[PDB]
């Protein structure tokens, strides 16, 4: 099958996949 939902850089934010940037992995805050 195919994939594509996944975990970002170390300690990146969850809803900042599948984008993964660095400036959105500095920060991390579901709320």
């Amino acid at each position: 099958g195919s994939q594509i939902t996944g975990t970002c850089p170390s300690g990146c934010s969850g809803d900042c996949y599948p984008e993964c940037p660095p400036g959105c992995c500095g920060q991390v805050n579901l709320n």
